[PDB]
């Protein structure tokens, strides 16, 4: 049911599977992405696919086999603030397909090239929605506007544009996050590199967690998690290299030598408040034009269960299953029905994202 075309805004990891999906059921889409060009750089750590929902979205694409190629298995460590090792779970062969890690850049390198030529028009940040006749005004700073006959909505938990499907707002969540990398882990980080001997690592001490990969692309990905500092308003300047390594090392005092070092070895740190995108009220029932929201966009949550990527990659198959299938009378009905699904088990997933959340962050937390 399309004489008609789609407009996906935003290429992240949902944006581009949804794009694909439909471009398979020979769906017109196009995808306008922010990003000034394809080796743009995506900061932060690796996202794991799991078997039941993203791994679906990937194997739907046909991309399963591609997603293991690239990925890569990974043990956890958890240890103390002394450097302990208080646990190795490795990975058991035939677990080693559970959830491997995927570096973001490799993912979207398997997602474009899925993707027919100019399926996705590089920099285009979109910066107004306006409701035409029967299409939808796609308006871009500094860029030709252009039109849609569904726009879905897939450019992350920040998006600006989400006023025609709904006026509920990003809240934060009351931990903070710092996220660094540091690049031959091996040579500027020697003590914390080894510590982590090959497995993520975990280690948790007084309400300030920490969280690393010692190999995403060869470049070790750190973040630090706390309860946000009641003296900030963020009144700390995460430009300054130095500001943060002085409120990070106050933070860390306690702990062993090799994690100062980390924080010590890294050159810039990134500054980031956990939000969600709370599923509370029912999204708008009376919209001008066909529009709905994947991903980020739809259902933001704490980074701290794995889903995100998963229940995104989900929202990306159910929908286009529904856009496609011939199921359906409308496209209003169709996205009704996505919205339907994807509201139970966002909301499930924010759920457990929210209580782990609240899991750590107490007095004493254990691993
Ligand atoms: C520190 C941290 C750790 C995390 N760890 C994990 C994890 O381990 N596992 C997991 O599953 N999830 C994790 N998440 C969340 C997860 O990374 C996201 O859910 C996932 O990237 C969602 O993809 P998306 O396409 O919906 O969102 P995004 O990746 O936010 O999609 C953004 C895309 O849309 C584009 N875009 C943005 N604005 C515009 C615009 N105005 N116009 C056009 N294009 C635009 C961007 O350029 C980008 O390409 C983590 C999040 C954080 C902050
Ligand atoms: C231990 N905790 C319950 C879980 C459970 C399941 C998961 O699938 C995950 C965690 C920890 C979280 C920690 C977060 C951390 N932070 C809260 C964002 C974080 O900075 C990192 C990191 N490597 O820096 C993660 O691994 C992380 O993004 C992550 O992917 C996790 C993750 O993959």
């Amino acid at each position: 049911l399309s004489d008609k075309n789609v407009a996906i805004i935003g290429g992240g990891p949902v944006g581009l599977t949804m794009a694909k999906l439909l471009q398979q059921n020979g769906i017109d889409v196009s995808v306008y992405e922010r990003d000034n060009d394809r080796e743009a750089r995506i900061f932060g750590g690796t996202l794991d696919l799991h078997k039941g929902s993203g791994q679906e979205a990937m194997k739907k694409a046909g991309l399963l086999q591609t997603y293991y190629d690239l990925a890569l298995p990974m043990g956890v460590n958890i240890a103390d603030k002394k450097g302990n090792i208080l646990s190795t779970k490795n990975v058991k062969p035939e677990n080693r397909f559970d959830n491997p890690e995927i570096n973001r850049n490799d993912l979207r390198a398997i997602l474009l090239n899925s993707l027919e030529n100019d399926t996705v028009i590089w920099d285009r940040k979109l910066v107004m929605l306006e409701p035409g006749k029967k299409k939808w005004t796609l308006t871009f700073e500094n860029k030709p506007s252009e039109t849609a006959d569904l726009v879905i909505l897939a450019n992350g938990g920040m998006s600006k544009v989400r006023k025609f499907v709904t006026d509920t707002e990003v809240e934060e969540t009351g931990t903070f996050n710092i996220q660094a990398d540091i690049h031959q882990p091996e040579i500027n980080c020697p003590g914390f590199f080894q510590l982590c001997n090959g497995n993520r690592l975990m280690a948790s001490h007084q309400g300030n967690l920490l969280f690393a990969n010692p190999n995403n692309n060869g470049a070790l990905h750190f973040g630090i998690s706390f309860k946000t500092p009641d003296e900030w308003k963020t009144q700390v300047d995460f430009q300054n290299r130095n500001s943060v390594v002085d409120f990070l090392l106050k933070k860390f005092s306690d702990w062993d030598e090799r994690y100062k070092e980390l924080i010590h070895a890294t050159l810039s740190f990134v500054g980031l408040a956990t939000r969600i995108f709370p599923l509370e009220k029912p999204w708008k029932s009376k919209r001008p034009l066909p529009i709905t929201m994947i991903g980020d966009a739809a259902h933001l949550m704490p980074p701290f269960a794995g889903q995100g990527v998963n229940s995104g990659l989900v929202d990306a198959l159910i929908l286009s299953d529904n856009l496609a299938d011939g199921k359906f009378n409308s496209i209003e009905e169709a996205v009704k029905n996505y919205e339907q699904q994807m509201f139970i088990y966002g909301k499930e997933a924010q759920e457990e994202s929210t209580q782990n959340e609240i899991e750590m962050f107490k007095p004493d937390f254990t691993f």
